[PDB]
């Protein structure tokens, strides 16, 4: 059991937490997941606005259930505006704007899957809550600075920790989605023999129009679903957010 003043806490969930406990153990890493939890007191001391709050950092596995887990989707880092991520891969709270690669997400819903009505809000909690893991690799930011914790922070290899024991201990088979070159690297750490690793262009304006649009990948992930005698995803999302 984590020695942490509150970082392991924050996993509220008691599957995630008896699953997750030999990377949040002390163990591991020889006290790395402890030295998270520092960085960001210090972060916190020297005035920095952490983001998204402490209550979202693990949303992601707070709010998937972990008996049906069946899709990992993997993000960079979190959103880096006040009062817009909230712990999980490119969703964003009610009453925010669309960020453009949610947009592109949208846009290519609409046409790959038969009837997908885009909503206006962007808040994908829905599809976690399903079985869908949305992991970014990095699971705070400061505000306004994208990327300021990737090198810093040490989450990185909490969240490659994560993957790995995923595919190596997780009870269900699992699609992965990996979309960008970010991504993409994490497919080493996955046994693609056991599981369906699809890989796509990243949604963001700077790569969509080569290879994003057209990629069907939502489609694809509920055939690898089907074949695997899973439940698919059912990517409608509610058209007003709670
Ligand atoms: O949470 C996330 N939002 C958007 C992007 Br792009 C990402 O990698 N992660
Ligand atoms: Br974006």
């Amino acid at each position: 059991v984590s020695s942490s003043r509150w970082l392991a806490g924050l996993i509220t969930n008691p599957e995630w937490r008896d699953f997750l406990a030999p990377i949040t153990a002390d163990s591991w890493r020889k006290g790395a997941f402890i030295r998270i939890e520092r960085f960001l007191d210090e972060e916190k001391e020297k005035g920095r606005v952490i983001l998204p709050p402490a209550a979202d950092i693990f949303n992601a596995f707070n709010s998937c259930p972990f008996r049906g887990l069946k899709v990992v989707l993997l993000g960079q880092d979190p959103y880096h505006d006040l009062h817009q991520a909230h712990g999980l891969c490119f969703s964003v709270l009610p009453e925010v704007p669309l960020p453009p690669s949610l947009r592109n997400i949208y846009k290519e819903l609409t046409t790959d899957i038969a009837g997908f009505q885009a909503p206006k809000h962007g808040y994908l909690q829905s599809w976690s809550e399903q079985g869908m893991l949305m992991l970014n690799a990095t699971l705070t930011v400061e505000a306004h600075k994208a990327n300021s914790h990737s090198k810093t922070s040490g989450w990185a290899a909490f969240t490659d920790a994560v993957i790995q024991h995923l595919s190596q201990h997780h009870p269900n088979r699992l699609v992965f989605l990996l979309w960008g070159g970010y991504a993409q690297q994490k497919k080493r750490l996955i046994d693609a023999n056991r599981h369906v690793v699809l890989e796509n262009v990243h949604p963001s304006p700077l790569s969509a129009n080569r290879g994003w649009f057209g990629c069907r990948c939502f489609s694809a992930c509920n055939e690898a679903l089907q074949r695997m005698s899973h439940l698919p995803m059912h990517w409608q999302l509610p058209l007003n957010a709670p």
